């Protein structure tokens, strides 16, 4: 089922979805996965899955947290780390 969380480059879920397991990625572990930190302006995710975005890194303070659609993440171009999980699972 879903058990992941898609991100999208363009907005309304356009261009290419990337999803992640269960985990916290930094900044450059964004790139990693092919999208720059202060790139993504969607991501997916059903019922079931958990993330959070975190514009700056380290956790310095100013967090967020996402449990639906997004079809625009906190910062425009601006997330330093992000966090990924799921929250009942799906089958």
């Amino acid at each position: 089922g879903e058990k992941t969380v898609k991100l999208y480059e363009d907005t309304h879920f356009k261009g290419y979805s990337v999803e992640l397991p269960v985990g916290d990625y930094n900044l450059s572990s964004l790139i990693s996965r092919g999208a720059l930190n202060d790139d993504l302006s969607s991501a997916r995710v059903p019922s079931g899955l958990r993330l959070e975005v975190f514009q700056h890194n380290n956790f310095k303070g100013v967090r967020d947290f996402y449990t639906s659609d997004a079809a625009e993440l906190s910062r425009d171009n601006d997330a330093s780390s992000v966090r990924v999980s799921k929250m009942e699972t799906t089958n």
